[PDB]
């Protein structure tokens, strides 16, 4: 609900556990700091048809960071949220990535 932005946010992890058993315990480190805009999907981005379902998409834009989805639990503008992506660089010169996340969840949380 931003669509242009650019603030200093705190990009950290929540992870169950730094070995293969995944549950059990928790564990929280810090991951970097960076100037970026992490924005929510709101619906299906585009809109044009409609449909309905419970947001778990977002969308990101960083200079060259590639770091923000791809397993993590950030800090943007206030909001904590919780998700597992994959990043593109936008190309050219390399300046930009752009990058895709998604939350689901494993058994019970």
């Amino acid at each position: 609900m931003y669509e242009e932005f650019r603030d200093v946010i705190t990009f950290q992890s929540y992870v169950e556990q730094s070995n293969g058993e995944g549950g059990k315990t928790y564990k929280w480190v810090d991951e970097f700091t960076a100037a970026a805009h992490v924005q929510p999907i709101s619906q299906e981005e585009y809109y044009k048809a409609q449909q309905l379902q419970t947001p778990i998409g977002y969308n990101i834009y960083t200079p060259y960071d590639d770091r923000i989805d791809k397993k993590m639990r950030v800090i943007y503008r206030g909001k904590i949220v919780t998700f597992i992506g994959d990043p593109v660089d936008l190309s050219g010169l390399q300046e930009i990535t752009r990058i895709k996340g998604k939350e689901d969840g494993a058994y019970v949380g």
